[PDB]
């Protein structure tokens, strides 16, 4: 529908004159006092932190600059700053801030208090059909979005899916997403998301999104992801096999969609062919769902995730609590100019 194109038009307008004069500098590390480590990684950590004059809370991720330089994380660190200062969507969690200092790069994204999908997916079991619909609405809405402005967002995962205030998804980890027009290359995306093309080293494309939205749609509506195993090296064999057991409460309708998504062949993947995204929202499997309700967040949620107040820890675990320390000499300066 004409809506729809204009909207989009208008989305890659506004994303692309970010993009091409990026925020840079907007805070700094003594704005903010610190409260307590939310998660933890490789090369940084995402901190609850609290600014020192409005009390506002917000999700900072550290990284560290000798750390992403090791890993070999430089690009993916820029691609994630440069997307998500540019990116405005429901569904996205908000980059607030950002800056760098000696030795570490910071993003302050807003506090999505609610926990991940994860926690609420482990806790009860299974999403029911309509709850594991009411999210994967979301995801293809913001897919639908991302790959109109070139994106791919390639971590489609539990773990990085928010359950906002309101019982909506905010995505968040922009680590490995990229404005691709083609194809790209790295391998990156945690093993039983990945996509076989991935698997196999070859140059792939906005495809692997979709194939991703199959396995997220498969664990919430089963409680366990389709090409499950022990180790990474045996999954591996089950994606590139394909071969999908379905439980038997699925509808035939969900197990229909999951066979389109969870398509080997990337060139017959479901949002991939011609009709593009429109292949999945047509499907069966949505005939319930009002997309213009679920874009206006007008859609009573399957659950609020349970919190006290925009403070709230509760949903997230516990770490050890290590120093986010400044060195007196700058590190990596050059490779992290343009952060
Ligand atoms: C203001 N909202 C729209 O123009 C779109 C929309 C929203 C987000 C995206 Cl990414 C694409 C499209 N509405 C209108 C009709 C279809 C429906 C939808 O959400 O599919
Ligand atoms: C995006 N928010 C997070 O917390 C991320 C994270 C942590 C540290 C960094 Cl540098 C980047 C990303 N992690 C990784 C998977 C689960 C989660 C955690 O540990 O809770």
């Amino acid at each position: 529908q004409e809506s729809v194109k204009e909207f989009l038009a208008k989305a890659k307008e506004e994303f692309l004159k970010k993009w091409e004069s990026p925020s840079q500098n907007t805070a700094q590390l003594d704005h903010f006092d610190r409260i307590k480590t939310l998660g933890t990684g490789s090369f940084g950590r995402v901190m609850l932190v609290k600014h020192k004059e409005t009390g506002n809370h917000y999700a900072m991720k550290i990284l560290d600059k000798q750390k992403v330089v090791k890993l070999k994380q430089i690009e993916h660190t820029l691609n994630e700053k440069r997307i998500l200062q540019a990116v405005n969507f429901p569904f996205l969690v908000k980059l607030e801030f950002s800056f760098k200092d000696n030795s570490n790069l910071y993003m302050v994204m807003e506090y999505v208090p609610g926990g991940e999908m994860f926690s609420h997916l482990r806790r009860i079991g299974r999403f029911s059909e309509p709850h594991a619909r009411f999210y994967a609405a979301q995801i293809v809405l913001t897919f639908e979005y991302l790959h109109s402005l070139d994106l791919i967002y390639r971590d489609l995962k539990p773990e990085n899916l928010l359950i906002d205030q309101q019982g909506y998804i905010q995505v968040t980890d922009f680590g490995f997403a990229k404005r691709v027009k083609g194809r790209t290359w790295t391998l990156c995306g945690t093993p039983e998301y990945l996509a076989p093309e991935i698997i196999l080293s070859k140059g792939y494309n906005k495809a692997v999104d979709w194939w991703a939205l199959g396995v997220l749609i498969y664990e919430m509506a089963a409680g366990y992801p389709p090409f499950f195993a022990d180790q990474p090296i045996q999954i591996y064999e089950k994606i590139v096999s394909g071969k999908v057991r379905f439980p038997s409460h699925f509808s035939s309708d969900l197990k229909d969609l999951l066979r389109n998504l969870l398509q080997v062949d990337l060139t017959k993947r479901f949002g991939n062919l011609k009709n593009g995204v429109n292949d999945i929202k047509n499907h069966k499997w949505f005939a319930t769902t009002d997309w213009i309700a679920i874009y206006q967040r007008k859609v009573e949620a399957p659950f609020i995730p349970k919190f006290k107040g925009p403070g709230d820890t509760s949903n997230f675990d516990d770490y050890e609590e290590e120093e986010i320390r400044v060195s007196i000499n700058e590190k990596c300066g050059k490779e992290f100019t343009e952060f």
